[PDB]
């Protein structure tokens, strides 16, 4: 039996150190044998924007709209705007979801965070209650590969921007474990644009590296202590 | 003389706690005289994805693109989308920046999400010599007026969800405070959906409440410490 990987990329610009990373990740993956997928959000020009256009049927109550109620109950009429089913069709089916992005203000990019606003519906990813250790995609890992401006040195505890980790709590514990996610330890590649053309070429090369052995992985403690310390 | 107060404003229904929420601050601070502008994003239709319309005009460099590097450069040109400047007029002149909205995955909905990527541009919010007590915002307060789905006691240091300052870090700290801002505390007004008649009136009631002595208020110290430490 094989595995299903869905790959949600944010980035503008196929040239770009994400767009080597997503490629990359497709290469090495598709050479495992693996089922690749790719949401390429700026060029589908998804829709970040949470709103009534989400939901096809009679609203539950059209006097006070509440986005989470309609969403909630589109999903179970199957009412929901198609682009959102498709990729929970993606989402339904992948083993792995890798979500390949440039940090934008310590979090993801406006695109990817509407994918996650919309996509990630209740009754499809969690349910109330069945929402962290019981979310609905429990079964499933997730790993950000993330980008940044910033130095791995300006993201430690003692540096200006603070411990790496602390930045990663609200998608990995707040979304991705919310939803039963196993979270995969994430992949930094740090200050890219700030790198040599040889540093970047490592990075590339480790992420692909580590790829050939993500099946072996085991899943991080996605706790406080794990992001905190403490 | 005068206090002049932007309002981003991010909920679908008027009827909304938050749109009370939002509301009680225009009455109270209009009140008191003040300057009130508000930025309703989603009857704004408010565009969240950033991309290489946001600069008008040839770009820097059209065979590679660079969001930072052509928004940045558009800025100092004058050739970025008319309604970022529009926002950058009202941040600009505003003495005070109110964030009203709803914990969408322990952040901000995409829509407002995407106002900070956009908005907050490199040579308007930053630049590399300024940031953080540095940043090019520096003198004007910011305050995020968030509603919760989870309760208060889900949102502690040994809840599900954490102490809700972890979540707080990548808005106040890696957004707000590295563009200069002065982070005044934040509201929290936790379950409103869960909570009675009577209490929401306590809510919306102590927010406007606060907001009669907001002038008088001391920032806090948006560090490390504050959010995660003892
Ligand atoms: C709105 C916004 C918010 C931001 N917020 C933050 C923040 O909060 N924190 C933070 O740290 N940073 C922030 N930044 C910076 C952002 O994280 C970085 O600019 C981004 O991660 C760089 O990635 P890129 O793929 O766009 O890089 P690129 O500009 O592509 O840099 C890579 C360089 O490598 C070349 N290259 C591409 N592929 C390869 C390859 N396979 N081998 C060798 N060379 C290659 C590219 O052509 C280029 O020269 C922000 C920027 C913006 C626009
Ligand atoms: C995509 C998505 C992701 C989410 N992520 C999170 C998350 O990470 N964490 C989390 O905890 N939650 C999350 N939520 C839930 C969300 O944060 C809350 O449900 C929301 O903040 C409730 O605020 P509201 O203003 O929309 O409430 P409303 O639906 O308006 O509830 C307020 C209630 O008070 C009534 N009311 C309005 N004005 C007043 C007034 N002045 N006085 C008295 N009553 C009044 C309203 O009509 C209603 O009955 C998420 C929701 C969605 C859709
Ligand atoms: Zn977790
Ligand atoms: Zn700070």
């Amino acid at each position: 039996a094989g595995k299903k990987v869905l790959i949600v990329y944010a980035h503008q610009e196929p040239k770009s150190f994400n767009g080597s990373l997503k490629n990359v990740a497709v290469d090495e993956l598709s050479r495992q044998g693996c089922t690749v997928t790719v949401s390429d959000l700026y060029a589908m020009n998804f829709e970040p924007r949470a709103t009534d256009k989400d939901i096809t049927g009679t609203l539950s109550n059209p006097e006070v709209f509440n986005y989470g109620v309609e969403t909630h109950e589109a999903y179970k009429q199957r009412s929901l705007a198609s682009d959102i089913t498709d990729e929970q069709k993606k989402v339904r089916e992948a083993d792995l979801v890798i979500f390949q992005f440039p940090l934008y203000w310590f979090s993801v990019p406006a695109i990817l965070k509407g994918w996650m606003d919309r996509v990630l519906c209740q009754g499809f990813a969690f349910d109330i209650p069945g929402f962290y250790d019981s979310g609905l995609l429990q079964g499933k890992l997730a790993l950000l590969s993330v980008t940044t401006g910033g130095t791995a040195e300006m993201y430690t505890k003692t540096g200006v921007n603070g411990d790496s980790r602390y930045f990663l709590w609200p998608l990995q514990h707040g979304t991705l474990h919310f939803c039963g996610f196993k979270v995969l330890a994430p992949q930094i590649s740090f200050a890219p644009e700030i790198a040599s053309e040889e540093e970047r070429k490592g990075m590339v090369a480790a992420w692909s590296q580590r790829l050939q052995t993500i099946w072996k992985e085991e899943p991080i403690p996605c706790t406080a202590h794990w992001h905190f310390g403490q």
